[PDB]
């Protein structure tokens, strides 16, 4: 069902701090090396006058690299495939909720999502787009209520050499029942290039490992 080399599409609609933007965007995975990238196009609210950063991490645990040993919760899941939810806390009160919807077909993942972004200061780091990029990180998965959840501390690298806080929760539902994997870790490292406000470009890298 997930072969070696997937094309991505992508369709967002979100609001921060009451600006409603729409993103499509395309790009390329190897879900079993962890690999993936796209090119985004913002089609309505462009160019986005808050941090790129708040909304790359909101464009699939599918595409990590399990080492034998784990049971990979996200491959597993497809054909079905799996949705999931997202609560965003910021160090300056700043906050979002993030829904998206992973369907597969014709070797292409399609990833649906609508992001809800609000109070954050006028002159912070996010609405002033003053961030970079997000420091390495590694993401708690654990299992309740029959589902996978997701636990990250984050920190967001900004001009002039701070920091901006961050921590996600995420709770992952399959479609379909599958074999639970025990609590491990997926390390996650995402960049952002070529952004103008109204085109950008995003990857990362993740792997699950059993410590740390």
């Amino acid at each position: 069902y997930i072969p070696d080399d997937m094309e991505l599409i992508f369709h967002m609609d979100g609001n921060v701090n009451g600006h409603y933007f729409t993103i499509v965007a395309t790009g390329k995975a190897k879900p079993y090396e962890g690999k993936q990238n796209l090119k985004a196009t913002v089609t309505k609210g462009a160019p986005l006058p808050f941090s790129t950063d708040i909304l790359s991490t909101v464009m699939n645990r599918g595409i990590v690299h399990y080492p034998p040993g784990i049971p990979d919760y996200f491959k597993q899941s497809f054909p079905e495939g799996y949705s999931w939810e997202r609560t965003m806390a910021f160090e300056d009160g700043g906050f979002g909720t993030v829904s998206a919807d992973i369907k597969l077909k014709d070797n292409t993942f399609i990833h649906t999502s609508m992001f809800h972004g609000t109070n954050f200061p006028a002159d912070g780091p996010v609405m002033q787009r003053k961030t970079i990029q997000w420091e390495k990180s590694i993401e708690k998965m654990t299992v309740s209520d029959g589902i996978v959840k997701g636990d990250i501390t984050m920190f967001l690298l900004l001009e002039g050499g701070g920091k901006y806080r961050a921590q996600f929760h995420t709770s992952y539902k399959a479609k379909k029942v599958v074999e639970m994997p025990q609590s491990h870790y997926v390390e996650h490292s995402i960049e952002r290039t070529n952004d103008d406000g109204t085109q950008f470009e995003l990857n990362e890298h993740a792997v699950a490992r059993l410590n740390e």
